[PDB]
């Protein structure tokens, strides 16, 4: 009847109160409630879903059926009209470095991920969606309007399955459809050990009692780790190359080697375990593996949560950064850490921060060979150009060199995303991230952008004219109006997104707003929060303060001149150091004392 807890699935609640160390599941946080930001559970509803039969149908599913007396446009139509530009020149973020932008898809990757449904597995729909795009059950085709170019290069439609839903994924659940988040909510480092049992045990090297992560046996970095190899198929990484047959890596999450800078980032941690692991181990020659591992990956998880709301968050939410999260203040076990579904379309605001193509730079800071400069499609689940081109340090020197993309309201994302995205096992570089984005609004049931403004606090515009004043734009109302008909029909990706950004920060007052009051939850809700009294020692909380992404780069690469503020524009040689003044983690404090 109330159906308060659908939990068939994932059951178990085996919580050890006395341990020291995180669940990988994350489940037991939480005292009272102990499945909260555990893996493998519905996304956080912070208002009601929105479907076209008040149930699980997206709005766009029935021709016939408006959203508040209106059809709703075309995914692909706004992306084209509103989303897309030709000109690169100009778009750069004059004060971000490309690490801004990668750090940004980390961080997101720690805190969710909703997997499309699988009802693929030998199955007619996973390649007749794609063939006929017919729409039923989970397949929900990305329709091209007619004057689209890609009707004439690519047929009717873009290939899209409906994301994964709590309660077995085919049939029906108590009221609305809820998507899942595969990934633990705490801001954890579960991207780097895995959010599943199996996964993150796979990840570890047993073999050792050093508590290390498994490391690539077939391929060195000038003698420094890789990942491992997914040995799995069909790979996408093979697809692109099948000459150099270079499988995608093996990460804590699924989607490691989706372009290269987050494989990229992915190798920077997994060295940084390691080299914690191999520390701890001269300081405590007593400690067995797991216990080195548990201790690493602590360290670990704190150094994702101090780059993220010391150095990132404040150059994301700019002015709006105090107002959103104040200061810590201690664990507050009556927050919801969850991920809300809302905070998985918000965060989508790095869309608009990728730039059109990747550099690798030598150890001046200058190109690195002859094609140095590569187009971003090109790399797409492309591990080759590691493995066979250089390694990771001239990617590294171009995340702190290059720059992030500015978001602007008339380029909003780069064609190398709107129009040369590949996704595993469709085959081509066709599909468009953008109209991926507002398809995906639809799929989770999201509400309108006047309902999140009204969430926020902030004005509901009606007119086109409320709209132009709310944008202070008035080309780009007119062109949203002419496809929504109405603010209260515009998806919330491209509404959010539509906002001119606050003082010093990269999103508008609605995304702040919902950015804001996510990671204020993720923070406070966090019984593993770094800076929770207890959770490290006053003296480890006082060595952990010094981390910096540069020394992370200084301690897992060949790079030996870095930039003091890794997350600004920076410039070489002016604004770069030698690795020798920049502060190291003093892993003293960690020294286990019993006799
Ligand atoms: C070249 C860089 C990137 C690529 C290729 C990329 C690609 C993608 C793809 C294909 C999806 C899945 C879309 C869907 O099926 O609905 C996605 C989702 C997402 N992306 Fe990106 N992305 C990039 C950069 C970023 C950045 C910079 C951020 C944030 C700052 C970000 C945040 C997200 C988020 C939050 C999701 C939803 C995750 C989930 O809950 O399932 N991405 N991205
Ligand atoms: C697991 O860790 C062991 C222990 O370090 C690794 O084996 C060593 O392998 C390297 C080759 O990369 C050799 O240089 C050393 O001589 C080996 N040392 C010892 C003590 O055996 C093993 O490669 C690791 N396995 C994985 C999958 O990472
Ligand atoms: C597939 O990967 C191979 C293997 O690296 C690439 O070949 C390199 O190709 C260029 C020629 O354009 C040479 O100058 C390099 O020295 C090559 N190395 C080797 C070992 O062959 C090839 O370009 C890739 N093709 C695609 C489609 O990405
Ligand atoms: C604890 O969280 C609840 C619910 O979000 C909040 O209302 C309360 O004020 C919080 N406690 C403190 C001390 O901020
Ligand atoms: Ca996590
Ligand atoms: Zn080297």
């Amino acid at each position: 009847s109330w159906e308060v807890g659908c939990g068939a699935p994932v059951p178990l609640v085996k919580c050890d109160e006395n341990s020291p160390y995180r669940t990988i599941t994350g489940d037991c946080n939480n005292r009272r409630s102990p499945a909260l930001g555990a893996a493998n559970r519905a996304l956080a509803r912070w208002l009601p879903a929105e479907y076209e039969d008040g149930l699980a149908l997206p709005f766009g599913w029935t021709q016939r059926k408006t959203r508040n007396g209106f059809r709703v446009p075309l995914a692909r139509e706004v992306s084209n009209k509103i989303v897309g530009y030709l000109d690169e020149e100009g778009v750069l973020d004059q004060n971000r470095s490309l690490l801004f932008m990668q750090w940004g898809q980390i961080v997101d990757h720690d805190l969710d991920f909703a997997p499309e449904t699988e009802l693929g597995s030998n199955e007619h729909s996973k390649t007749q969606c794609e063939e006929y795009c017919i729409q039923g059950d989970n397949c929900f085709p990305i329709m091209f309007p007619k004057n689209d170019p890609k009707l004439k290069t690519q047929g009717k439609c873009m290939p899209f399955f409906r994301a994964g839903f709590v309660c077995p994924t085919p049939p029906y659940q108590s009221l609305a459809r809820e998507q899942i988040n595969a990934v633990t909510s705490f801001l954890d480092a579960s991207l780097v050990y895995g959010s599943e049992p199996s996964l993150a045990s796979r990840l570890r090297n047993l073999s050792s009692p050093l508590g290390l992560m498994a490391v690539n046996q077939e391929a060195w970095d000038h003698g420094l780790a890789y990942l491992p190899f997914n040995n799995k198929k069909p790979s996408p990484c093979e697809f692109i190359n099948t000459t150099a047959r270079v499988p995608c890596f093996l990460a804590g999450d699924f989607r490691a080697s989706e372009q290269i800078l987050l494989a990229t980032a992915h190798t920077l941690l997994l060295r940084e375990h390691n080299r914690l692991a191999r520390e701890l181990k001269k300081l405590n020659p007593h400690w067995n593996g797991e216990k080195l591992y548990q201790e690493a990956r602590k360290i670990l998880g704190a150094f994702i949560q101090i780059i993220t709301f010391r150095d990132y968050l404040p150059i994301v939410l700019g002015s709006e950064m105090q107002k959103w999260i104040p200061p810590y203040q201690g664990y507050n076990n009556s927050v919801d850490p969850r991920i809300s579904n809302v905070f998985t379309f918000a965060f989508r605001f790095g869309h608009m921060e990728v730039p059109s193509t990747v550099s690798r730079l030598d150890e001046n800071y200058q190109p690195w060979g002859p094609e140095a400069e590569l187009p971003l499609h090109t790399l797409f689940f492309n591990t080759w150009r590691i493995i066979k081109d250089g390694g990771i340090d001239p990617l590294v020197r171009g995340l702190l060199a290059k720059k992030s993309k500015l978001m602007n309201q008339d380029k909003m994302v780069t064609s190398e995303l709107r129009n040369k995205l590949f996704q595993p096992t469709h085959k081509i570089h066709g599909f468009d991230l953008a109209a991926i984005n507002l398809q995906r609004c639809r799929d989770h049931g999201m509400p309108g952008y006047n309902s999140w403004r009204g969430f926020c606090g902030l004005s509901q515009p009606k007119t086109l004219k409320g709209l132009q004043t709310v944008l202070k734009n008035k080309i780009l109302a007119k062109k949203l109006m002419d496809l929504y008909k109405t603010p209260d029909n515009i998806d919330i990706w491209i509404g959010g997104n539509a906002e001119p950004m606050v003082e010093r920060g990269r999103v508008g007052p609605l995304l702040a707003c919902l950015l804001g009051r996510q990671f204020q939850q993720i923070r406070d809700g966090d019984r593993f929060w770094w800076e929770n009294p207890g959770v490290f020692t006053e003296k480890q909380r006082d060595s952990l303060q010094k981390v910096s992404f540069s020394r992370l780069i200084c301690d897992n690469t060949h790079i030996t001149k870095v930039p003091l503020h890794a997350f600004q524009a920076n410039n070489y040689p002016h604004d770069f150091v030698d690795c020798s003044t920049v502060d190291k983690l003093d892993l003293s404090p960690w020294a286990s004392r019993e006799n």
